[PDB]
RNA sequence: GUUUAGAACGUCGUGAGACAGUUCGGUCCCUAUCUGCCGUGGGCGCUGGAGAACUGAGGGGGGCUGCUCCUAGUACGAGA
C-alpha cells in the first residue's frame, strides 16, 4: 500500500476525451482519482492547463521542450482575458466540464492520500516540460 | 577520321601490284549585287505653318529551382 499520483503524459498528440479517460482509470483498476490540473483541450489546440486548488491557468509554447519555459499566467477562472486569450472555442467548454467534474468527482485529503484509495492526477506534456 | 602522290610489316600473286588489315608523314580560296537579319539616317505624306506633352492598334522581353527552420517529431503508425 504505497501511495500513487498519475500523470497523464503525451498530451500534445490527440487524446482520448479525457472525462473518460479519468473514469477507466477510477474503474477499471480500482484506485479512485481526484484531478488537480485539467487541460484545455487536446492535440493541435492543446492550449494551456487549468490548476483547479491554485485557481489559475497556464499557457503553453510549443517547441521549447529542450528548457524550463517561463509561465504566463491568466489567473482567474472567469477573467474574460482567459476567453480572449484561448476563445470561446474551450473556455465555453472548460467551464461546463469542470462543473460536471467537480461535482461527480472527489476531492482530495492527504490522510486519505496516503492509504491507497485517493489517487491526484497530473495532466501535462512530457515534450512540452509543461506538466512537470 | 576517311580519300592522291613517300615508306615499312602480316597476307596474296612468278611479277607489275593488291587487301573495309595495320603502321609513320602529308597546301582547306572568295573585297556581298539581290533576298534575309542586326543597327542608323535622308525624301515625301498625313490638307495653313511651327514647338512640346500624350493616347494605345500592335510587337517583343521575362517566367528556372535547391537546402534550412516554424506548424512538428504533430496527422498516420504496434513500432521503425
Ligand atoms: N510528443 C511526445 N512524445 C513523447 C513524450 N514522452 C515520450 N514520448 C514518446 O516516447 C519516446 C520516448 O519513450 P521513453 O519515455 O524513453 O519510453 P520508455 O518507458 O523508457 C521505454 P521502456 O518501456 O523500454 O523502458 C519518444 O521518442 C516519443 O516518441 C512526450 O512528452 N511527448
Ligand atoms: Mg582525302
Ligand atoms: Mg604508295
Ligand atoms: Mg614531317
Ligand atoms: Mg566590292
Ligand atoms: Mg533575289
Ligand atoms: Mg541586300
Ligand atoms: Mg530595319
Ligand atoms: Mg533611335
Ligand atoms: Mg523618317
Ligand atoms: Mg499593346
Ligand atoms: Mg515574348
Amino acid at each position: 500500500d504505497t501511495p500513487i499520483l498519475t500523470f497523464m503524459n503525451k498530451l500534445d498528440r490527440d487524446i482520448r476525451d479525457p472525462m473518460e479517460l479519468l473514469d477507466e482509470v477510477e474503474n477499471e483498476l480500482k484506485i479512485g482519482c481526484a484531478p488537480i490540473t485539467w487541460p484545455i483541450g487536446c492535440g493541435k489546440l492543446f492550449k494551456g492547463v487549468y490548476h483547479l486548488y491554485k485557481d489559475e491557468t497556464y499557457l503553453y509554447q510549443s517547441g521549447k521542450g529542450h528548457t524550463i519555459q517561463e509561465v504566463r499566467i491568466v489567473k482567474g477562472l472567469n477573467n474574460p482575458d482567459l476567453d480572449a486569450a484561448v476563445g470561446e472555442d474551450l473556455a465555453q467548454q472548460l467551464r461546463d466540464e469542470l462543473e460536471l467534474v467537480k461535482g461527480a468527482s472527489n476531492e482530495f485529503d492527504k490522510e486519505l492520500f496516503l492509504a491507497g484509495e485517493i489517487t491526484p492526477v497530473f495532466f501535462g506534456t512530457a515534450l512540452g516540460n509543461f506538466g512537470v
